[PDB]
């Protein structure tokens, strides 16, 4: 049952979701989600992933008056996304250990790409995946100024790069659209905390 969204209505250090499943060691991956936010200057942290010894193992964050960034092993790449206009947007980032090459997609359109992002470092396994907060400890250490304020749906992770056509299918809600083979969006796949609330969501409607 994937037809739902999570709403994070206020800036707090206590509202979050925990994904029940952890991540394997990933030499490449794609992360995608639908999100909506009117928060400014920055939307905060839609998701973060911490492992022992590195709480910033995989992070998506737009913090204050700074641009939206992906962090891998606490190394930054600035992303092209502009998504805090109060309308729904779909985003994906694909990345590979091979020369640290990444691509960024907004609303089904590839709109940025770069290299030398945490090259040669597979994503480390067995950490804690949180939605709506940035981690400074394993599964915690939240900071309200970094918290996501807005709505999130259809959070998915695959341990490969999706093709541009596969991303297009996600962003247009095609019947061909895939679910994540590592993390897939379902109510029973997450735990919610602190005031985050679940509502029905009909994507592309
Ligand atoms: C300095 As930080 C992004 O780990 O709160
Ligand atoms: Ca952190
Ligand atoms: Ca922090």
């Amino acid at each position: 049952g994937d037809k739902f969204q999570l709403t994070f209505p206020l800036r707090t250090n206590y509202m979050y979701a925990k994904v029940k499943k952890s991540l394997p060691e990933m030499y490449a991956f794609t992360v995608c989600m639908w999100l909506k936010s009117s928060a400014t200057p920055g939307v905060g942290t839609p998701f973060s992933y911490a492992v022992p010894g590195q709480a910033n193992e995989l992070v998506l964050i737009e913090w204050g008056n700074n641009p939206m960034e992906i962090l891998i092993n606490d190394k930054v790449a600035k992303l092209p996304f502009v998504i805090n206009d109060g309308k729904w947007h779909h985003i994906c980032v694909t990345w590979t250990t091979r020369d640290g090459v990444w691509e960024a997609y907004q609303d089904g359109t590839q709109g940025g790409s770069g290299e030398n992002l945490a090259p040669y470092h597979p994503i480390k396994p067995q950490g804690v995946l949180v939605l709506g907060q940035e981690q400074d400890t394993l599964g915690g250490g939240f900071d309200a100024t970094q918290a996501f304020v807005g709505e999130l749906a259809h959070f998915n992770i695959w341990d490969r790069k999706l093709t541009p056509g596969e991303v297009y299918n996600l962003a247009t809600c095609s019947t061909k659209a895939l679910s994540g083979n590592v993390i897939a969006w379902a109510e029973s796949h997450i735990e919610i905390y602190g005031g985050a609330t679940k509502w029905t969501f009909e994507a592309c409607r």
